[PDB]
This record gives C-alpha cells, structure tokens and sequence, in this order.
C-alpha cells in the first residue's frame, strides 16, 4: 500500500571539517588563478597578444565558474568559504604573478605553472573527496579536464616542432 | 585491418540494478509533484522568492526523471512512472495539502529533497559497482537536489 | 480625483467551491495525463518509435504547461489545487496506462483514448466555469483546442484509408 | 469568379459610442495602473523589497500592453481612446496612490487594491462588450486572467497562514 | 482506480457536417486573402511604397498562420479542408484583385476591402460556431481581431483628417 | 576622375523572359498550395514525418514563390499569384481532394515536384541565355526541390 | 593594510537637485503618454512610419523616465509619477485628443519633444554642478530624444 | 594509391586583368556604400522615414558585397584597394550632390547610382566568368541584390 | 607563504599506454561519425525521415565526442591519429556495407555498430581509471550518449 | 592635402599619477566583487534568494567595471596591478566579517562597501576629470551603476 | 481553361554514372580534407598556435557542410555516395597528412597544398558537371568560393613582406 | 493648477557653424580610418595574420557606427555632414594608407598611428564642442575610449618585453 517515510525531519549529508578543508584548499587556488589570469589579460604584450589575451579570459571564466561551483558545494553540504583576498593571498599554494608587462611567451610559461599547480591542489584532494562524497569528485574531474584543457591551449604557443 | 564480426547486444542491467533505478525515479517523480504542489500553495513572507525557486527545483527534479527512466531504457529496464505506483512505493513524507506559510514549505521541501537524496545515496553504491556510467548521472542529481536543498532551507536559518 | 473609489479593501472575485470543484476535476485529469505521457514517451516500442517518443513529449508539455494554467487560476481566484500523487491516482477519470514496454499502434489507441477522457472532462466541466466566470472558459477553450490537436496528431499514424 | 462578390466598398463592424465608452473605460484604468504600479515600484522599501520592486515592473509590463491591446481595439472598431494624463487623471476609478516612501506590507495590500480596481472596471463592462463583440471580450478575458494572476502573485506576501 | 473510466475506446468530438462548411467558408477566404496580399505586395508602387509592401507581408503572414489554424481545426474535428487554387478561386466571396501595377492608394483601398469582406466571412459564421464548439469560436476571435487591426493598420494611409 | 554622367536605367527583360519567370511562379505557388492541402489531410503510417516534411517543402516553395516575383519585378515584369491564374495556368497534375495515405501522398507529391522541377529545367537555358543573375535563383529552387522530392519518395523505396 | 573603518553613508541630493530631477522626471513620463496618444490616433500619409517611430519615441522616454527615477532613489530623493502630478506639473504643451493627421502629428510631437529637452537643458547645469555622474544621464537623454525629433520632423521638411 | 606525391600543390591564381576586373567592381560597390550613407543622413521630406531604413540597407549590402569581392580578389592572391583616393579617382557612379535632397530627389539619384554599380558589374560578368565560372556567381548575388535594392528603391517614385 | 617556490611546475602527464587507450576510442569513435553519416545518405524505405534525422543526431554525438577524446589526449600530450588510414587500419567496427539499405537493415546495422563503440570505451575504462579517474568521467558521458543513441535506433526494430 | 606627413604619430599619454587614480579605483572594485561573491555564498535567513541573487549582479557590475578600468590604463599606457596581495594591501574597503552572515547583516555590510568603493571613485574624480574627460565618463558610469546597486540592498533594511 | 498535366507518374532528374562518379571523386576528398583539418587541429603547435587551431576548426566546418551537400546532392539525382573510411583511404587525391605533431609553420604549408587540391579535384570535374546539370556547377561554385577564402586565411600566415 | 507651456512653436537646439565644422573633422577621419582599416584588413599577411584580420574588422565596425553616431548628431542640431568620398579625401587629416600587401608589424605601426591621428582630432575639437554642447561631447567621449582600446588591442602585438 504504502512506503512512505515518517519523519518530519530528514537531515542532509554534512560534510567533515577535513572535506570542508580540502575544497577551501581548491576554492583559494581557482581564485588566484582568476585573479592572475586577468592580471596576464592585462598586462601581457608583444608577438600573439591577442590570441594570449583572449584565451585567457577564457581561462578566467572556467577558474571563476569553478570557484562559485566548489563554494557553493561547501555550502550544500554544510560546509563554510572563505574566499576573501587577505585569506587567499595568506593560503594559495600558486607562485605570485610577478608585476608590471610581460611578454607573451613569458606569460605562456607563468600561466601554465600556475593552471598546473591548481591542477595539483585538486589531484592531491581528489582522493579524500572522493572517498567521502563521490558527488564532488565528478565536480572536481570537471574542474581537473576544464583547466588540463586550458593549460594545452596556452603552452602549445610556447612548444617547438 | 582489427574490424570485428554482426550482432553484438548492448550492456544490459540486472533486475537489481533496474530495481534500483526505479526507486530512485519515483522519488523523483514525488518531488516533481510536491514541488509544484508546494508551488501553488505557499504563501506569506518571501512568497516570490520560493514561489520561483520551488518551479526551478521541479524542473530540475523532471529533468532528472527523464534522464533516470531513459537510462533504464538504453539499459535494457523499463521504468515505471505512474500515478499508483510513484504514490504506492514512493519513500517520500505526504506533502500536506492547503496553503502552508513559507517557513513551512522552507521546512517540508527541505525534507523530501533530503529524501530524495537519501535514496540516491542508499543506491548509489550498487549501481557503481554495476555500471559506474550511471552513478555519474545520480551524482548529477545529488548535487543538483542538494544544490536546491541549500537555496530552500537558507531562507529557515536563524544567524 | 473626479471618479476616483475611496474604498480602503477592494476585494477580488472569489471562485464558488462548484467553480473550484470544477478546476480541480480539470486539473487531475491534465496531471494524469501528463504521467501516462511520459510512461508512453519512455515505453513505446516499435515501428515509427521516434516519431512517436517525439510527439508524447509535445503532449506532456503542453499538459503539464495546462496544469499549472488551471491551478494557477484556481489560485487567483481563491481556491485551492490539489495535484498529489494519491489525490490524482484516487481522482482521475483516466483509464489505467498499462505496465511495460508497449507497441506503437498500440500506444496510439491507448493515448488516443487518454486525451479524449481529458477533453471530456473540460468539454463537461464547461457549461458550469463558462456561467459563473467567461474568463476562465477561455483558458478552457485553449486546452480543448491544444489537447484536440495532439489527439489528430497522435491517432493520424493508425489510420488507414 | 463564381461566389465573389463585386461590391467596391465593404466597410468594417464599428463600433456603437456604447461600446467605445466601455473600452475607454478600461483603457484609463490600466494607464492609471501602469503609473501606480511604476510609482510603487520606485518608491517601496523594507522586507522582501526585491521580489516587490520585480513583480511590480511585471504587473506594469502587463497593464502597458494591455492598454496598447485595448486602444488599438478601439482603433480597429472606428473608436478614438484617450489616455492622456489629465483624461486618466479626471476619469480613473482608482484610489489615489499615496505620496513617498511605502512599506513593502503597505505597497502589497494598495496595488492589490488597484489592481481589484482595474479587474472590477473590466468586469463591469464584460457582458454589454461580449454582447455587441464577442472578439473585443476574450481581449478583456485575457485582461481579466493576467491581472487577477498579479494580484494573487503580489497579494500572497501579506497572507498570514 | 476509484474514479478511472474502463472503455477501451473513448472517441472525440465529430464537427456536424454544418460546422465543417462554416470553416471551410473561412478557410478559402483567408487563403485567398492570402494570394491577394502577395499580389498587392509584388505590385504596390508609388508613394509610402516601403511601409505598404512591409505591411502587406505582415497580413499574409497572419492569414496564412490563420488558414493553418483553421484548416487543423478542422481536422483535429474530424472534418476536412480544401485550400487547392480551383476551390479557393471557384468558392471565395472576396471580390478578385486586379491585375498589373497598382497605386499605393489604390492597393490600400483595394486590401481593406479584401480584408472586412474577409471578417464578414467570419463574423456570418461566428454564431452557428460558437453554438456547436465555443472553442473554435475563440480561434475565430483571434482572426476576427487580428485581420480588423491589419484593416486599420493599412486603411490609415488613406484618411485625409 | 572616371565618373559618368543621370539617369541610368535598369536592365529589364524582355516579354518572352517575364512570360518564363511567370510560368515558373504559378508552378511554384500550386505546389505551395498543394503541399499545405496534404500537409493536413494525409493520414496512416509515419504520419508525423510527413506531416511535418511538407511544411517543409511548402516554406520552401513559398519563399521561392516569392524570390521569382521579386526578380519580375526587379526586372520590370509583372508577375500575376491570382488564385484563377494559378487554377488556369499550372502545369502541375490536380492534387485530390479529401484524407490521402502516407504512401499515396508521397508519390503524388513527388510526381508535382518533379513537375514543378520540369517547367524550371524547360525554362532554364532561355533565361540564362538573356541573364545568367535569374537561372542562379533557379539553379537554388532545383536543388532545393530535388533535395524534398528525395526526402519524401525515400518513404516508399523498396530495397 | 590601506582598510577604513562601518556605515558610510552615501551621496545624497540637495532637496533642489531633487527638484531638478522631478522637473525632468513628469516631462518624461508626459511625452511617453502624449506619444501613445499620437501612436494609437495618427492617420494620413505615411501613417506607418510615424506610427512605428512614435512607439520609439515611447520606448526611449520611459526607459528615460526609469532612468532619472531611480537615479533620484540612489541619491534618496523621493519621484513622483502619479497621473494627477505629471498633469499638474508638466511643462509640456497638452497634446490634442481625437485623430490627427500625420502632418499635424510630427509638427506636435517634434513641439514636445523639444519641450521636454528643454527641460533638461534648463537643469543640466544645476545638476552637472553638484552630480557629474547624473548629468551623463542628461545628455544620453538630451541625445536620444534629440535625435527622435530630428526622425519625426524630417518628414515634413520642404526642400 | 589515388595520393598525389607533390609536397607543394599550388592553387588557382587569378591574371591581373581578372584582378582588375574585380578591382573596378569593388570601387563602385565602395562608392555606393559612402554615397548610400550621404542619402540616409542627408534625405528629407515626404516618406523620409521608409528611405532612411531602405538606404541603410543598400549601405548592408554593398558593404558585404565589397567585402565579397575584395575577400575573392586576396583568395585569388589578387590585391584591393579600397582606400579613398582610389575609390574617389576611379568610381565610374555620378558624384552624389552635397547638402539636404528630398525623398523624391533621392530616390532618383540612389536608383542611377545602383543601377551604374550593377552595369560595372554587368560590364566584366563575361570576362569574368570566362577566367572563373565561381567568382561570376558572386557577381550573379550581387546583380540580383542591387537591382532588388534599385526596385525597392525607386517604386516610391512610380506614378499608375 | 603557502605560495609554492618552483619557477616551473609539471602537469599531469598520460602514461604512453594511457594514451593508447583513449586512441582505441578515438578511432571506433571517427569510424561510427563516418558510417553514421555513409547510413544517413543512403538509408531508404518505411520511416526514412525519422532514421535520416536520428542519424545526423549520433553523427553530431560522434563527431563531439572525438573532439572531446583527442583534446583530453593533447591536454595529458598524448597525440591522437584520426587520419583516414589509420582509421580504416584500426577500428574494430564492423565494415558498414555499400549501396542503398532499408531502414530495418539500417536499424540493426547501426545499433551493432554503436554497440562497439561502447564496448571498446567499456574495454579500456578501468585502465583509464586507475590513472585518470578525470577521463573516465568522459568515458562516461560516451557511454551513456552511446547507448543512449542504440536505444533511440534499435527501439524501431522491436516487435512487442 | 589635409593629411598630415609624420609616420608615428604618438597616441595620449597618461600621467603616472593618472595611471595611479585608476589603480586606486581597480583595486576596490576587484576587493568589493570578492567580498560580493562571500556575502553571496554566505548570507542566509529571511529572504536569502533575492539577497543571493543582488549580489551576483553586483558582482557582475563589479567584475565588468574592474575590467573597464584595467583596459583604460592599459590604453593609455598605465599597467594596472589587480593581484590578490596588493588587493589586500591598498584597498580602502573594511573587511568582510568570516562565516555566514543574515541577510540583515549582510545588506548593512555590502552597502557599505559598495559606499567605500563609490567614494573613492568620487574621490579621484576631479584629478581624473582634469587629465582626461573621456576616463571620467567610465567614472559616471561606475558612481551611477554601484549607487543603484547601493539602493536596490539596502532597501531591504529601510523601515518606513 | 487548363494547363494540368496529366501523368500520375513524373520522373525526375536522373544523373549519368560519369555525373555520380565526378561528386563521389568531390566526396571523397572532401571527407580526407574533414579528416587532416581535424588531425592538424589537435596536433598544430608553436608560435601562433590559437589562431590555426580555431581557423583549422572553421575549414573542417566549411569541408563537412560541403560533403554532406554533394552526398546529399548524389541522393537527390539518384546517385550513391561512398563516404567510407576505406574509401576514403583508397580514393582520395589528398597527399596524406604526416603523423605526430606539426608546427604552426608546417601545419599552414600541409593544410594549403590539401586544400589546393580538393579544390583542383573540383575544377578538374567543373566542365563535366556543369554541361549535365548547372545546378550542381553552382554547388561546386560555394565549395570553391569557400575552401579558397580558408586557403587564404590559413596561408597567409606564411607569407612574408 | 498648470505648468503648461503655451507655444504651438517650440524650436529645437541649433549648431553654431563653427561647431557642424568640427564634428564635420571627427567625420571625416573616422570614415578615412574605416577606409583605412579595410585595406589593411584585406591586405594584412604575415605571422599573426588571423588576430590582425579579426581585430581590424572590430576596428572598422566601431569606426563606422563612430562615423554614423557623429553624422546623425550633426543632423540631429540641424548641421549637414558631408561623407562623401572625395571629401573625405580632400579633407581627412589621417596620413594615406600605403598600397598592395603590408606584413603584421607594419599594419600594426600604421594602423595605430592612424588611430592615434582620429583621437588627436577628437581631443582638439573636444573643448570647443562641450563649451557649445555637453551631451555631443559624451559620445566623443565614447569614440575616445573605444578608438584607445583599439589602438591598445592593435599596437601590443609590437610592444616587445
Ligand atoms: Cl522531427
Ligand atoms: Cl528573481
Ligand atoms: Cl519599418
Ligand atoms: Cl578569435
Ligand atoms: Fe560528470
Ligand atoms: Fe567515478
Ligand atoms: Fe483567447
Ligand atoms: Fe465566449
Ligand atoms: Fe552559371
Ligand atoms: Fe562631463
Ligand atoms: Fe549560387
Ligand atoms: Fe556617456
Ligand atoms: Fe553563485
Ligand atoms: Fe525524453
Ligand atoms: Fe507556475
Ligand atoms: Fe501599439
Ligand atoms: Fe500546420
Ligand atoms: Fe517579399
Ligand atoms: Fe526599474
Ligand atoms: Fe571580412
Ligand atoms: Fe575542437
Ligand atoms: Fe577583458
Ligand atoms: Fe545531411
Ligand atoms: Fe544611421
Ligand atoms: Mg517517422
Ligand atoms: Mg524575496
Ligand atoms: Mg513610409
Ligand atoms: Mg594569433
């Protein structure tokens, strides 16, 4: 007849600290890659400017798509960001982008490191994640494709023969 | 050349498997109902606002149906929607009829999303050993429900 | 200010529960079609299968964008809609959708036979709704004539002339 | 050539100075509305502004093609509107809105109120419109269904449940 | 179950062979407005040419969306339409349109008389229609309302005020 | 400065290339016309697609239709779309009154497309001859029309 | 760190800036009526054309007058739109009721067109002095509407 | 087994005489696009609002069209020159007249001017075509475009 | 201060064999675009038009998922070959047949080819696991897209 | 005859201090997106959705402003520095509290930002205005976009 | 009175097998063209990299559109298209585009000398197609427009001063 | 009671000579620029070929909504542009476009001190036409900004370190 539950209240999956921890660990990273794919944006210069800038825009929309994405799981299952600039100045695991123009070949370089030290902070996560919530580890091989996707359209401009 | 030879059949679903999937398509179903339900009836404080957050969630929750009973399908299962059977074997706590203010439904919704939920993660298991194809689709739903799950019981929230 | 009301609380017409009894038995019947639609869409098997997947889902559509039409105006006027599993299962005038995978042809005369339960149901209901308000008889007319279509659309593959 | 016929001049249905008065009638309203349900929209603040200020803008969207519906009605029928301020000033039925800043609680039960307003003008003048032109009445339906559905839309904040 | 009809076969709506004419009447008629629209439209020269050949195109726009309608009406109500060129031209009552180049004054005259006798088809109809199926009345309105607003639209071209 | 000098006239046709155009317009508003009447009386198997297909070839006939006039009257003819022209000038076989089967629908559609494709090709070489522009806009209508009268006999082929 | 310290308030208008914005806010919605008038009752030569562009005109004032309003909200000044105001208040010459014709329209409307860019014209200054920011508002409406007048009154240009 | 061998096959190249062929369409199509533009801002009276619209269109068309020409020209390795001085020096189409001109006056002078851009390219359509039947196709759109234009165009004026 | 100090950091990098396997899909993949397109232009007979479509539909499937294969491949440097040679060399795909077909032969033939597809994604999906659980999720949406598509098309032939 | 002859000739240059004004705006518009994104996800409490919802187009505002300004000193030779340290180190903004907030709270403390942020635009304003009318135009569109942003927030906390 | 014609029987078009084997020989290296703009696509690499990874995208675009007209166009003349990856490879006139990566250099150089052959197999078979049937010569026109505007815009990188 | 004006007559904002001259100068070299830069974009080749083609194309779409912006202002206050060909010739300010092909770095150069010469135009009739009129002065604000931004999007590509 009848398989209907009985309690008026049904709680929801609530993350551990530890999880909450690693996805602040992603959150910060895809904010200093945003934050340093507009500073490229503006300030690389010389032979295929243009493509360089354009292309890293793109990478500026994935990274701040991914951020809100991983915020926003935080918050799903309970768990609280922090996306602040002192906190993220204070925690990403990036290397600064460094000051004034650079050259387009110069940005290729630093822009790669920097999508590919991103890359890391959500490999080295990705096991503890998955390992308590399968759900976000599909979000995070999102994230993981999407900028290893981005990292090849801005290196190859740096990759002879 | 490595070409094979000319009728090679497609993976097909245990009934277990099928099973499962039909559970998980009922619920949906349920919430698809109780979020229009809800819909209509809510009223009071903030009454826009989940007004239109409640038909986001019911498209979000047919959206999956579809996806969930068209996997059964290419599978080789065959799903069952109907109006007796989703309210016959659904786990969803009655969504009560009338007006009911928005702290409620806030508060009801809530619940049968978590139901919802709660089935997705009791299957989930035991279709990924199956077929991990089809644990991404209810990876999709987990986040997705639990997604609207947040933006529904935030509005409840006491500081 | 010349022709001006002064009234504080002007109050909206408000649905006789004849009127909301009326909307409701409209309301059951779109819903349970749009379930028996889907069941159809998802289990049709068979000679013109595409056409046929495609066509329920056009018909889903439309009954589900006529449920929330109904229900809304029962609303705006002061009742109030029930579209519960067990209210519509209990309720509706439509014959049983039967179990598992189904033929075309077959698929045709049962939806066929759906559709035109629905519409009976309006056409029935319209005498009533059209006396005490001429305005919901027009979004009446609109599901009448969208249903109508569907059924033409439908039982079109199993004639034979 | 067989059943054509050959007259130079077909003039089109006119409509009687009655039936030009009763859309007049409707027409002022909406225009006193669209003005209301603007002045509403900029000046409301408190609890739940946003979802107000937006729903506001709908119900004056609506009530401005209404009026456009209506008056160019009037035009196709050889009727000449009015919707000039001081006309829509002098021969509105709707209650003055207030001056300044209102409250959200307050702006949800005075629009309510205007919109009861604008919906009784349209009832009023239902049966004598339907009666000369049946096309012009399902025009008024249409007005009917949309602002009754505003009213049940912005009312439904104030109910207390 | 409990309120679920049992027979297999639940028919739909026949149209009387009296209601499958009176669309047929409409029918011809906007289909044959709609090869005189095109006509004029090829052939208008001379002053305000641009906004009359626009306009011109807008009509048969609505005509030909209106001949659809009623001819899938008359379907859906297991009735059947004839728009073939010897019917249309043997059975319309619009007066024929002249061959060659016409003047924008004289396509303006020419059209609003096309279009009222076009309206009067459907407005002879109107009563008979809506006693048997208020909902293919309500189609009806919309072409009543539709074609009259293109009458005026053109028409205004022609009045001297 | 290589500037000429003030009023330059068009190239217009001769009687014989209007005359041309008009046999192919009256074709092409026929098969418009005919394509609407099958489009709602055919009935029987695969009624969707070919219902849905002879809008296709309609909205195609139609603008072409209009294209051909247009060039007439770009051109200084007059092109004449009357319903009695029309009835008393087409080349194209009567299309029957009354509901058709799919299959016989497909051959008598096929047979007044490839009609109206006829009176195109038996024009063709004497407007190219006076104005190659024109036979660029029938080279599109054979093409267009060849490609419908394929994607509507293909329902009735054998093997 | 450069961090201030926790309620900064911010800019608020002179009551006579309000005032200003007033001025120009009954003007606009004056026009947007006055142009639905002359959009639904124009008849004559060339009826469509003005027909369409005082819909344009209609557009663009109402855009305007949400503009200016809510620029008076972000300063805390307090519109008034109200029929029985803009009536009382405007500037503009009364636009006359029944039919007129095209000729007479574009000579009305381009008279109250230049009225209500008067209006802006005789604040700007004022407002320009003490808000920059909302004279750029100005000139995008002394532009548009310019521009609008410059549309309707060319048709009744003589050589 | 049906692979060419060559490592570097090279494409159809156009003569210069074809090159200046298009060269000539292109100036007059280029002229036509800023004499267009004249009559829209410039264009008064009776109707202005229907030619104003018409001839921003004409200004769409050749636009696009010169565009077309000068893009087939660089495929066949031919070189435009679209640049002022050029179009101004060698234009075959009457100078359009300065200040405000009415509707009626516009109308005539915009249809002789399409109609001079359309016999340019009516005038090298047989060399053309002779050198390159594809590129005589792109001439075939634009001669029945433009005279589309001259019909809507000049039809204001027609008096039946 | 939690900022990494290595001037250059190296990304993930594909085993060869890794690269391998996703190179299997790749082909298989190419090869049911280019069948799917061959059944396309020649299916004939009851239905046509609903097959003709659903076909487009699994090319369109097909063709985006290759894209999405290869690109994965260059972003872990691997490099794809989708050249026709190699295509034909190494695709396990049953060899689609010549000439005109039924839409019921059509039905069956694409199915089983569909069914290859997904069974040489399924084949390599726990190598492509064990190293890169990112691309198994691709892998996945083929999988699901896929068989997805046989549903769609087989669902015609089936007699209940 | 009117062309001038020099090869180069040298676009407008910003001063430093001009470049230094702009740097100044940037900064807070990037700190008040990234506050705008934190209250965004944190807010919770009465009337969540619509606060969840304003300030993502405050945001929006914010990020497209930010980017506005960053270009206008890279057209005019300014290098503009928008990393996350000197964000940090320069803005005025006070900073945004940890951990969820109530709506309440969050529409007092985002109005105050974006009132930071708007003052510091006027602040410059004058300086800017002096060197080059065109860049303070891009600063009225700012003041004008951010104060309306202002009020559709902090409305929500007006008791009449 | 009547111009009808009066078989039930019209044939249409029928191409000659000359006509079928030109556009299966156009067919065919259209295809090959498909396939090496892909594989140069994902494997282009070096100084502007961006700009020929995307142009190589809109030339794969232009040669598949251009592979289904011809196929499309063999269909509708009752001609059978072989688009096989055996084919292909057995008939294409394509040199074969080498394995592994390439430099944007090398990739320009490789993609021109392709396309300047597919477009040779065109011309090479214009004068036959055209003298059969000119409608499928305007075809080949759009093919050759198109392929030397990518030949151009993907050369040009290449040429120097 | 009234605010009214009373005037049937109201005259609109009129140009001194002196300012229709200096808009008259902006005119002119944004066409020549919008001449200028389709040259270039035709005749662009070397490395970066694409981004050069794609970015001049930007150029002469703001360039020519610029010029259409500045000659609709004009007579908008009653001035009276002149655009045509030999005009602009005779009176542009912009050094002449080089003839046949340029490399990427040379187009480049050009290109930006053409730009570099339209804004120096704008900035010294500047003053003279916000004195006169400051709502004409805003759009040559906007011309200003854009042509700066595209001047910046153009130069980078040889702006080394
Ligand atoms: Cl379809
Ligand atoms: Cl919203
Ligand atoms: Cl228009
Ligand atoms: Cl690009
Ligand atoms: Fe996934
Ligand atoms: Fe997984
Ligand atoms: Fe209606
Ligand atoms: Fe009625
Ligand atoms: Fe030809
Ligand atoms: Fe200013
Ligand atoms: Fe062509
Ligand atoms: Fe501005
Ligand atoms: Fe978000
Ligand atoms: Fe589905
Ligand atoms: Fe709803
Ligand atoms: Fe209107
Ligand atoms: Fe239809
Ligand atoms: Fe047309
Ligand atoms: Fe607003
Ligand atoms: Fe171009
Ligand atoms: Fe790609
Ligand atoms: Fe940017
Ligand atoms: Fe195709
Ligand atoms: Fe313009
Ligand atoms: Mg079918
Ligand atoms: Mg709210
Ligand atoms: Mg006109
Ligand atoms: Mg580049």
């Amino acid at each position: 007849m009848s398989a209907r539950r009985t309690e008026s209240d049904i709680q929801g999956f609530h993350a551990t600290p530890e999880f909450g921890g690693n996805l602040q660990k992603v959150l910060v990273d895809l904010i200093e890659l945003s934050l340093q794919g507009k500073q490229a944006h503006w300030n690389v210069v010389g032979s295929n400017f243009r493509d360089l800038h354009l292309q890293l825009d793109e990478l500026v929309d994935f990274a701040r798509e991914g951020s809100d994405t991983i915020a926003e799981r935080m918050r799903a299952l309970d768990a609280v960001p922090d996306g602040r600039s002192d906190t993220v100045a204070a925690t990403t695991t990036l290397p600064e982008f460094p000051a004034f123009e650079r050259s387009t070949a110069d940005v290729v370089d630093l822009i790669t490191t920097r999508i590919n030290a991103t890359v890391d902070t959500i490999r080295r996560v990705h096991d503890a994640v998955d390992a308590e919530d399968p759900s976000t580890a599909d979000l995070l091989h999102g994230l993981i494709d999407g900028l290893e996707k981005q990292a090849w359209l801005i290196r190859s401009e740096n990759r002879k023969v």
